[PDB]
């Protein structure tokens, strides 16, 4: 679990969105595993606007943060869940690191701010859904 809070927005994995998230829907993209909902309280997370390929992510299954090198956002294969079956997920970045399904929602950050959230993983790899391109999160 986990979310990004920026301005009047809440960013979560689409497969983990709640009834409230869907009732206050701003935008969702199944191909990215992202959903953004509106909030009454003001968010203070800074979104990075950069092309960093190094950062630190939070891993709930270990109660630890890990430094990682990660790939550029691209189209990558994702097996089936109760949330999606074999398909290409766009805007995904891979890193060598530990993750378990419950790790989805952990933030990946670089010196510029929030880069994305954990969205997949498997075989010693961790996948992050990028959010740096969503320029509208700040306006
Ligand atoms: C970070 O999640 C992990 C991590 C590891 C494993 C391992 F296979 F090893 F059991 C499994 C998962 C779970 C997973 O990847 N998915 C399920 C939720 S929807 C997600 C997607 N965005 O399509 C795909
Ligand atoms: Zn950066």
């Amino acid at each position: 679990s986990g979310a990004i809070y920026v301005g009047n927005y809440r960013v979560v994995n689409r497969h983990l969105a709640t009834h409230n998230d869907w009732a206050n829907l701003v935008w969702e993209d199944s191909s990215r595993d992202l959903l953004v909902s509106s909030t009454t309280a003001q968010g203070c997370d800074t979104i990075a606007r950069c092309d960093c390929q190094t950062g630190v992510y939070y891993c709930s299954s270990r109660r630890k943060h890990y430094p990682v090198s990660f790939s550029k956002p691209s189209l990558i294969f994702v097996e089936a869940s109760e949330y999606y079956p074999a398909r290409y997920q766009s805007h995904l970045m891979l890193a060598v690191g530990h993750s378990e399904p419950g790790d989805c929602g952990g933030i990946l950050r670089c010196q510029h701010g929030v880069v994305g959230i954990v969205s997949t993983g498997g075989n010693g790899l961790v996948g992050f859904a990028d959010v740096r391109d969503l320029l509208w999160l700040d306006e």
